[PDB]
């Protein structure tokens, strides 16, 4: 069998590439990667066509994650092929709740990734205008949430 | 001004990610990578959410290629935004020509990547059912074809 999770942010160059990479690493360490199809996408068209933010790549290198992405925009079909859509902030939740109420098939559950954080830090905030530490913060949030999310399966 | 190309195969884990990263390298070598939007996608949905075949991931690693991809399916809007859709085999071509006539706005020129081969190896066979040498052959094909394609424009 297979479960499916799509991590969504605004641009798909900082947060969601990291969440994707952290969840893939986490299901590889647990030896469950055979049963997970994992992707990430953007709500907007700003950064489609681009690689991850280098601060994110270097943050992922720091934890031995082989991040591997080209930014893409979320589609209509993603709401049908993915069991969970996990986003970063209320703004993503707002936009995705709109498009979910305007689609021919909506299998996905649309939730905040931060809603799984044991520490209850609800928002994973865009680190694009921060420094390398803002990216490490996001990686810690993603790891905490991704572990809870996995636990509850 | 800015140009763009989409590399398409069946699942987007074997040939097309290689072609994608090969082309991305040799536009960077030519110092024209600012003027290119580069990506790859699948005709089907089976492999969506997977990283590239680890064999190909090894092939790229052996030629110093930074492959960074998760599989995605081609979309309506890919046909509208991409200047080129270069595919691998007649099945891709067949399926892409049909979808191209089924969208309201098709910018993309759909060709076989192999049609650019100076050696005239027109089909880039799927290496999925073979070994590491089958990925080396696809690489060398993508290398020939991408060069000749960039030299066209």
């Amino acid at each position: 069998g297979s479960k499916s999770v799509l991590f969504v942010c605004l641009g798909n160059i900082c947060r969601s590439p990291i969440a994707e990479a952290v969840f893939r690493k986490l299901v590889t360490d647990e030896k469950v990667s055979d049963n997970w199809r994992i992707d990430s996408a953007a709500t907007s068209t700003y950064e489609v066509g681009n690689p991850p933010d280098y601060r994110g790549q270097n943050c992922m290198r720091k934890h031995g994650i082989h991040m591997q992405h080209i930014a893409r925009q979320i589609t209509k079909e993603d709401f049908a092929t993915f069991d969970y859509i996990l986003c970063m902030d209320e703004s993503n939740l707002r936009d995705l709740n709109r498009k979910s109420n305007q689609v021919k098939n909506c299998k996905a559950k649309i939730e905040l990734l931060g809603s799984y954080d044991p520490q209850k830090q609800l928002i994973i905030e865009d680190p694009y205008y921060g420094n390398d530490s803002d990216f490490e913060v996001v990686y810690q949030q993603c790891l905490r949430c991704c572990k809870a999310f996995l636990e509850k399966t």
